[PDB]
């Protein structure tokens, strides 16, 4: 019963509105999107989040509830929804080698085994990263670990051993996003920055965690990490239901 306008801004600054009820997904309102824009249907469309005031974006996940998401969304937001192209939402189903460490046979193999088990593998990935203060134009260098529930740190004085490790951040609790203009606002290293924060909060927290990566590759590889993490099983559904559709 529940409905809602939806303004679904262009890439050529043009704009179409949708009727969106509470039970569509972002899947739902893409396949509509398809059949209006005439487009290739490429994997790489996707609707895209941004905040303007806290200058931060992200990929909407197919399987999204788009309602649900806009529920958070205060009653003056400046926040949008584009309908545009990433590449880099699926690039660990067109290359898994580029995040797990190549031809057709040896790339299924490996995402048959980080996907389709018991429970999902996740990257072993690792490395520094500077994280930012709370409320401080200042950033601090801390070695981080992903893991398949959460971001893990060593803490100054510890080392690697899974026993030294405290929990950063649970990705139950936050949607991963790109940071916007880090470098000029905040005085971050470099502007290959992620930001971890829950989906509620529309202004100005000390919970909203800022991390700057050294170089666009490092920023990469986290962003696609994290979303395997937190999303496992059905980032591959998503991406199997977006194939079918090219």
């Amino acid at each position: 019963v529940k409905k809602l306008v939806v303004k679904v801004h262009m890439d050529d600054s043009s704009t179409k509105s949708l009727m969106v009820d509470e039970r569509q997904l972002a899947r739902d309102v893409l396949d509509n999107l398809f059949e209006k824009t005439h487009c290739d249907c490429n994997v790489d469309w996707c609707l895209y989040e941004i905040y303007p005031e806290l200058q931060i974006e992200r990929v909407f996940e197919d399987h999204e509830n788009v309602v649900e998401v806009l529920s958070d969304w205060t009653r003056d937001t400046e926040n949008k929804v584009l309908f545009l192209e990433k590449e880099e939402r699926y690039a660990v189903f067109k290359n898994p080698q580029n995040f797990y460490l190549m031809n057709a046979k040896n790339k299924e193999y490996l995402l048959e085994e980080s996907f389709c088990g018991t429970s999902i593998i996740v990257p072993e990935l690792e490395g520094a990263l500077y994280l930012k203060e709370d409320g401080k134009k200042s950033w601090k260098r801390r070695y981080f670990l992903l893991r398949a529930s959460g971001i893990y740190y060593v803490p100054k004085g510890k080392t690697k051993t899974s026993r030294d490790l405290a929990c950063f951040i649970q990705f139950e609790n936050v949607n991963i996003y790109y940071g916007i203009q880090c470098k000029m606002k905040y005085k971050a290293p470099t502007d290959h920055c992620f930001v971890l924060k829950h989906p509620q909060i529309q202004k100005e927290s000390q919970y909203i965690k800022y991390l700057c990566c050294d170089d666009a590759r490092t920023l990469s590889q986290w962003v696609m990490g994290i979303r395997i993490a937190k999303y496992g099983k059905t980032l591959y559904d998503n991406y199997q239901r977006a194939v079918a559709r090219a």
